[PDB]
């Protein structure tokens, strides 16, 4: 048909490419649903191109390439990092087919510990799009929280200030909305100031939901150590490895301490690696 979960990432980076097929195992291990990743093409390396239909023979996925050319009249990001993010939150009304009705970004650096089809049924209630909101609940961490203070305090009027790391898009209420092309006219205006728009994937939903609502998910779906207290990690539905301002620990290094079976999922995929290579 089209699959009953379809999840769309972007990695950039072989470091990225490995715990992208992390995230993909973590996925399947905890669905019986059916699945579909969706991959921005471009940004990937041949190995790991090559490397995804031994990854979906292995864990039993469907999956395909997306390349869609920036559009020259939309200003651009000169750099890498801020073109991905564009990526992330641009054009979700045109890197789909218009038979695709949901699609959820999943972070390449993500660790999931649920069955992905209760964000698929999980209600909207109109919105086109549903993010987590930001972890309060590390108290230690309040001065990096830039959201709580400044410019976004009294931008947000007590609204929450979501992570990009995760969120669900309604492709069908997404369009009937026109978001893309709002979300892309603004974008367009707001980054002709270069100081505006920092966290570009996150700042840009976090800006519009006054005008494009945001379902604000229920907090265990989206679990950061930085932000989110070790009581919390029991009930988290999905982790993501967020950098730490405060320790700068490596990203691996926050993988392997924090994430128990990371080394399992890691260990099985280069299992699957030399397997391949007989
Ligand atoms: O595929 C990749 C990705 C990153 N990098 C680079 O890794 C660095 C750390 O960024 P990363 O995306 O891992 O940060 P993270 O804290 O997970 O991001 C959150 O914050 C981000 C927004 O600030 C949000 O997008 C994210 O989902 C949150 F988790 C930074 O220099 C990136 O350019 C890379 O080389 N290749
Ligand atoms: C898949 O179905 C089997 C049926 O025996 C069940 O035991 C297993 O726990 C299910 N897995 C998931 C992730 O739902
Ligand atoms: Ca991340």
């Amino acid at each position: 048909e089209h699959a009953e979960i379809n999840i769309f990432s972007v990695a950039s980076g072989h470091l990225y490419e490995r715990m992208l097929n992390i995230m993909m195992a973590s996925v399947m291990h905890h669905t019986n649903h059916t699945v579909k990743f969706w991959f921005i093409e471009q940004f990937l390396s041949p190995s790991f191109k090559d490397f995804i239909p031994h990854m979906a023979a292995e864990y039993g996925f469907k999956y395909e390439m997306v390349t869609y050319k920036w559009p020259h009249w939309l200003r651009q990001q000169k750099e890498k990092q801020r073109e991905i993010w564009g990526y992330k939150i641009l054009f979700l009304d045109v890197l789909f087919p218009l038979s695709l009705d949901k699609v959820i970004f999943v972070d390449a650096d993500q660790i999931v510990r649920t069955d992905m089809y209760d964000l698929v049924e999980h209600p909207l209630d109109g919105a086109p799009y549903g993010f987590a909101p930001m972890c309060d609940s590390r108290v230690e961490m309040e001065g990096y929280r830039f959201w709580k203070t400044g410019y976004w305090a009294n931008y947000l009027k007590g609204k929450p200030y979501h992570i990009s790391a995760l969120y669900v898009v309604d492709l069908q209420r997404f369009r009937e909305l026109a978001a893309g092309d709002r979300l892309r006219q603004q974008y367009h205006a707001l980054s002709a100031d270069p100081n505006s728009l920092a966290n570009l994937d996150q700042d840009l939903p976090n800006h519009m939901q006054f005008t494009i609502p945001i379902a604000t998910l229920p907090q265990e779906w989206l679990w950061c150590e930085t932000w989110c207290s070790d009581e919390t990690l029991k009930d988290a539905r999905t982790i993501d490895l967020c950098n730490n301002p405060m320790t700068k620990e490596p990203k691996l290094d926050r993988a392997r301490r924090q994430v128990p079976e990371w080394t399992k999922y890691d260990e099985e995929i280069a299992e699957l690696a030399r397997r391949v290579r007989e």
